[PDB]
């Protein structure tokens, strides 16, 4: 039933969480790197906290569409 | 380094507590989509993967504010 | 009689047997008024035969219970 | 519920019967001789077993 929301199935979503994940985990690694100005690092931040909550929303709003 | 200042934890030590909050959630989602529950008892077990999901996102969160502030 | 048998009072344990067979129907009822499947369905199912159970031996050890 | 197109609440009539007899059945104990008291206790058994029966083919029908 969870393919009537959109016509995606669980896998079609599994594969679109997968990107987002990744893409949040990667900009959060960026401010593990040294050599940043404090205004570049201030913006990764941003960017790392952006992308993290695209990431999350998509999980949550996986599990809402269970019912 | 410097995020052992901040926090006194390493760096692979709370990537490895993330990792299992990630896991527990995700584990408590898999359940629900697995079963067979309906009314007020998928609901508690649905509001479980919530709370869960919500604790390791959270410690996401919080090591990346400890990356400097 | 009962009492020198069981150590209880036929009312006390009718009272028992009350409570054990109620909750044996809620169940039941449970199941019937629940949307379970698969597992949760014949989990439920089994909950309630065994409550069912419980009750049903109460019972019937009341009734071997009355002798003479 | 389609499996002998009696409703559960032609169902329940029934088990409200056979769970009547039976515990009447019993509570004739309260109150014989020896073999004849045997004799009500033997159906007692075999009446309880019938409503008990009833109730989990119920179960077993949902």
């Amino acid at each position: 039933k969870y393919t009537r929301r959109t016509g995606r199935t669980w896998a079609d979503d599994q594969a679109t969480y997968n990107r987002l994940r990744e893409e949040a985990d990667a900009a959060r690694q960026k401010l593990r790197e040294s050599g940043y100005s404090g205004a570049e690092y201030d913006q990764l931040r941003q960017a790392a906290f952006d992308l993290n909550r695209k990431a999350n929303q998509y999980w949550e709003q996986m599990l809402s569409d269970l019912r």
